[PDB]
């Protein structure tokens, strides 16, 4: 079942969280973690806020204690491995033995094809390596150019308007945030943005770029010092390919963190996954899986009597003055508004249902409520909708009975 | 690896087709086969065609000589299984142990959610049951409704018009055969059926019935006899979605059959699976590929030296005077035309190509020229475009190469 010793490959947040896990559920055999960046094991999110702002990797860095004895490789990249042999081969020349082989190698920027021969400064935004250079290619009343309207591309659009840069932002699609944000959400998000001084450009491509300029499908011409690509990322499954796994675009994984594999397992970005509440397989990408599939995994490995991995998908995102909390589904056949969707100082729940069943919610800037309605998210909930759209109902109370 | 004792679950032809190449390749312990339906295991192809018209169901039957020593256990329905305790429920009682549970249980049709209440005869084409159903109920002008313009649905038109039937068809999509057809074809197979008398109504959806009338989103009506559904199928995976393998629509495997629980395998209709062309995963729903995925799945279990799956997707369907087949990719950047696209004798092949490489073929009434196409398209060819459209160039030739 769990067979020692155990390698894990990737050594980002879903890796950091299963390998502490493991430890507090009991696990005492060998745990080695290989890592390819050489970094102190550390958090994304504040790569587009704070770290870009104030540059002290210390204050990012993952607690490891939970994970006592525990080697991590870092500085290492796994090169492949041998499911038959049970072995995975490294970058440093060496040899890993395993009994159970769990794969968290996350994912990695999609690049922009048409920026690929740029002789113009074109960046990512993934790791502290691409934090640091994108950081020190900015200033003041610089020209930043950001193709993507993801949640990434939107907090470096708050981070740099904050410093004084110059913001532009391209977007393929007619609204920001496509991927998992309700329609109401995306417009008020826009709506902010503009209002601090992003220029936006919806339903436009990069068609490439000469001497400092970027050129649009429009005919048009954006002149930057900078892009920075944002357009999603891509799972880091090419061990799992070449070994037989089942793959694209992520591996292939149960409840279980079972891959096609004996003995392979996979967590976090590089998986795809079921949606419990669209019933569907999907690349998860969110902090909150990275985190909690991660101690699913462990759970069920230390104890093959706890359940498989259960929980509905939530993210936040922080953009300037909008702390946003996003859970479930975008959409359903019923919208209701908690609140005025307002940019004098935004404030306002959004709930999606599906015939009477809660099965998605928003806050913007309101925490309180959250919590309460991821309660009531993941049993299903049918409140009264009238009850759900009054402002004097306490979604706090409703969701305690 | 291959532990003995093998059960299978499902006993259409990719069961058949594993059972008999276990044989074939050595493997002399017990082959246990479950299969729902009471009957001799049998190809269905024929149901929408020469069984539908003549009604001989031994001449449909599959052939089992190559796979002796096998307990069919015909009519008994599998109820669950226990990958722990490796034994499976089954209907009648009794309990089967397994060594290797292998699932090969299809796909079944999708129901028309508006015709749920009809009460005029609305039946899907899958079984021998269903198809003496529709046999029996159809008589020479008697007028057939058909929803859904895929293969099944045309092959049925057919038939149909052949035996006097009056025959209308109902397409959600501007064309027929969108699954897995390249454009030219379809618009071809559109002017084919309209000229033998199929009333087409394309851009249309059923929004209910009755009385023995259809209703139409167009706001409009359809009186017939009967209604033949063929808007596709759905995977049969309840038995491993409960038992918690990675499924969605279709049980994921690798190219060794491999479902992310261990000692159990999927193959055919079931599963959903790469395709080396596009790199993608889909549930091939092809006669090909149930039979040549279970061979290849049998062949790799018995002798694990042997490559995985690695067949690209192909079909054929016979469709009154057009011979059709289809081999890969219905598209890519180029298509080459080799004859002329008549009603007067149709006969011509269709070329697909991405960046010189040919990525899928297109024979109507040209069956020899489909083989070499297969075998070009196997080895990713890139003959020179020209020779490709020039009538004097044989193909036969040119993949002998
Ligand atoms: C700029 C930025 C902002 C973000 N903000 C938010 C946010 O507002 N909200 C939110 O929900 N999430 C946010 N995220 C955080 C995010 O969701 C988590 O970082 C992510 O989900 C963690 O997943 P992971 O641990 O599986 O993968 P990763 O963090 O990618 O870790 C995988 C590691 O494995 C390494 N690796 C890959 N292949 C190999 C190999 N062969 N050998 C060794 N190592 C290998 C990778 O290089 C990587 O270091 C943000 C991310 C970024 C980059
Ligand atoms: C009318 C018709 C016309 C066709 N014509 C063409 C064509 O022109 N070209 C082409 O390429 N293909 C055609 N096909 C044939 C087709 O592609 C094959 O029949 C199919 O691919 C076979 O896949 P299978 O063996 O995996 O599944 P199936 O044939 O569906 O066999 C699975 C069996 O398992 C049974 N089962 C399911 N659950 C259980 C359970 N819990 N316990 C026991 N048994 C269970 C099912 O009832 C079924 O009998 C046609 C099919 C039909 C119905
Ligand atoms: N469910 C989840 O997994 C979610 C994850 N997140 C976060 O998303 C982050 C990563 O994604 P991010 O970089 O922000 O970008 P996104 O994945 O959000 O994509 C942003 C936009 O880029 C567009 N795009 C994609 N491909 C191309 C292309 N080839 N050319 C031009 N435009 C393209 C997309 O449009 P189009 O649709 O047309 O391709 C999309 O509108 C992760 O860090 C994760 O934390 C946030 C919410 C939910
Ligand atoms: N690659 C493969 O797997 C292929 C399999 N085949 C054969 O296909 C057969 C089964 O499919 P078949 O029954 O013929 O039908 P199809 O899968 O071909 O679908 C036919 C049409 O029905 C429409 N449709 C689907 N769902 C609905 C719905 N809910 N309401 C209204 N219309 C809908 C589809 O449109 P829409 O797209 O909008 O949903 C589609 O255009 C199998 O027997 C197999 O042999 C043939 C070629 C390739």
């Amino acid at each position: 079942a769990l067979k020692a010793p155990v390698v894990v490959l990737g050594a980002g947040l879903a890796s950091v969280s299963f390998v502490a896990e493991l430890r507090q559920a009991g696990y005492q055999g060998l745990i080695t973690v290989v890592g390819d960046e050489a970094e102190r094991p550390y958090d994304r999110p504040p790569l587009s806020k704070d770290f870009m702002a104030h540059g002290d990797a210390e204050k990012i860095r993952l607690d490891c204690k939970r994970a006592p004895e525990v080697e991590w490789l870092l500085g290492v990249t796994a090169q492949s491995f041998d499911p038959q042999a049970h072995t995975v081969a490294l970058s440093d020349g060496r040899t890993l033995p395993y009994g159970t082989l769990v794969l968290a190698t996350g994912a990695a920027p999609r690049a922009l094809p048409t920026l690929q021969g740029a002789t113009m400064p074109v960046h990512t935004l993934r790791t502290l390596e691409d934090a640091r250079r994108i950081q020190a290619g900015l200033r003041p009343q610089s020209r930043l150019l950001i193709v993507g309207g993801g949640v990434i591309g939107l907090e470096l659009a708050a981070t740099a308007r904050t410093a004084g840069v110059h913001v532009s932002l391209v977007e393929r699609q007619p609204r920001l945030m496509s991927r998992a944000a309700p329609a109401t959400l995306a417009d008020f998000v826009a709506r902010y943005h503009a209002a601090q001084g992003v220029d936006l450009r919806f339903e436009r491509s990069v068609t490439g770029s000469v001497d400092g300029v970027v050129l649009l499908d429009d005919g048009t011409r954006i002149a930057a010092d900078m892009v920075v690509v944002g357009i999603g990322v891509l799972a880091n499954d090419a061990l799992a390919r070449a070994a037989g796994l089942a793959c694209d675009d992520g591996i292939f994984v149960d409840a279980y963190g079972r891959t096609t594999c004996p003995d392979v397992y996979a967590l976090g970005d590089v998986t795809r996954q079921r949606n419990p509440l669209s019933g569907r397989f999907e690349r998860i990408e969110t902090w909150s899986n990275a985190q909690n599939q991660g101690i699913a995994v462990a759970r069920h490995l230390v104890d093959p009597t706890a359940p498989g991995y259960a929980e509905l998908p939530w993210y936040w995102s922080d953009q300037g003055a909008l702390r946003i909390q996003v859970a479930g589904l975008a959409s359903g056949d019923e919208e209701i508004v908690r609140g005025e969707v307002s940019l004098d100082a935004p404030k306002f729940t959004l709930i999606e249902l599906q015939k009477g069943r809660i099965v998605g919610a928003t806050c913007v800037n309101n925490a309180r409520d959250f919590a309460p309605l991821r309660r009531l998210l993941a049993v299903g909930a049918k409140p009264d909708r009238a009850a759900l759209a009054d402002p004097a109902t306490d979604l706090r109370k409703l969701a305690a009975a």
